[PDB]
């Protein structure tokens, strides 16, 4: 028996890389898990345009053409259905429309400014397939979904004859008082960085940095002498959204002194770098660090492979 605790702040991906478990060690998601997904991919793609359009009133955006009026005006009045679950064909040309508009586009390349679903683009380019009827949710569409995590969630599972038991926590700040709730018997600790949030800041505190947000945390799980003997695997995650944004994206906007490329190699070591640092003993404890898609189950494959190897080490 062997247990898992998932940590990280907000939307670093703990979830998602709970969701690969039951991809990679069991059965996969079932078709009636898969529908129950259906109402979610739905409320994900329409709160999503919905937050695009409502930054566009805020940064002062207009639509690319203006008959995309209207089809504003009726998104809400048909928004309930898919909220239900439920997508109407007249609902998915309405959402195809607005996600086409080159206004609507300007304020979605502009998602730093305000809060938006990493998996906004996922859903909304391809609507014509999700919009299907008697549509059902592939093992990506339920990776790609997002649920926020309150309170705290065990899964079990078995891996190279061990019984796994995993546990994952919300990451919001108003989150972080149940972890030591999961500080038992922990076997390990797969602590969990978005390294696309180095220029985004908390959706609980728009005056802080995400990145530096987790550093604290880890910092603090890292240090805590309780963790001594513990296993601190450390998952530098999204790393396929990472990939796109440090090309446009600088990164001295979290790191004044980065002095490298914006390219993904010279960017994702220096992160490494900053929060293996963090570590005040560095010669008694070690930190495996893995870089992650925790949406993309062959990556996590292998990457949890090599962290059971370690483990059972
Ligand atoms: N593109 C991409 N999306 C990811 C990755 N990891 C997580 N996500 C998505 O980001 C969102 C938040 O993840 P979630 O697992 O709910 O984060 P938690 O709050 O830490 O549990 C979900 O919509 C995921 O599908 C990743 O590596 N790449
Ligand atoms: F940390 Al979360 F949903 F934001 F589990
Ligand atoms: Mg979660």
């Amino acid at each position: 028996e062997v247990k898992l605790l998932l940590l990280g702040a907000g939307e670093s991906g703990k979830s998602t890389i709970v969701k690969q478990m039951k991809i990679i060690h069991e059965a996969g998601y079932s078709e009636e898990e898969c529908k129950q997904y259906k109402a979610v991919v739905y409320s994900n793609t329409i709160q999503s345009i919905i937050a695009i359009i409502r930054a566009m009133g805020r940064l002062k955006i207009d639509f690319g053409d203006a008959a995309r009026a209207d089809d504003a005006r009726q998104l809400f009045v048909l928004a309930g259905a898919a909220e239900e679950g439920f997508m109407t064909a007249e609902l998915a040309g309405v959402i195809k429309r607005l996600w086409k508009d080159s206004g609507v586009q300007a304020c979605f390349n502009r998602s730093r400014e305000y809060q938006l679903n990493d998996s906004a683009a996922y859903y909304l380019n391809d609507l014509d397939r999700i919009a299907q009827p008697n549509y059902i949710p592939t093992q990506q569409d339920v990776l790609r979904t997002r649920v926020p995590t309150t309170g705290i969630v065990e899964t079990h599972f078995t891996f190279k004859d061990l019984h796994f038991k995993m546990f994952d926590v919300g990451g919001q700040r108003s989150e972080r008082k149940k972890w030591i709730h999961c500080f038992e018997g922990v076997t390990a600790i797969i602590f969990c960085v978005a390294l696309s949030d180095y220029d985004l800041v908390l959706a609980e505190d728009e005056e802080m940095n995400r990145m530096h947000e987790s550093m604290k945390l880890f910092d603090s799980i890292c240090n805590n002498k309780w963790f001594t003997d513990t296993s601190i695997i450390l998952f530098l995650n999204k790393k396929d959204l990472f990939e796109e944004k440090i090309k446009k994206s600088p990164l001295t906007i979290c790191y004044p002194e980065y002095a490298g490329s914006n390219t993904y190699e010279e960017a994702a070591a220096y992160i490494q770098c900053q929060f293996e640092d963090l570590n005040k003993r560095k010669d008694t404890k070690e930190i495996y660090t893995h870089f992650t898609c925790a949406t993309d189950t062959k990556n996590v494959q292998f990457v949890f492979d090599a962290v059971t190897d370690v483990i059972i080490k």
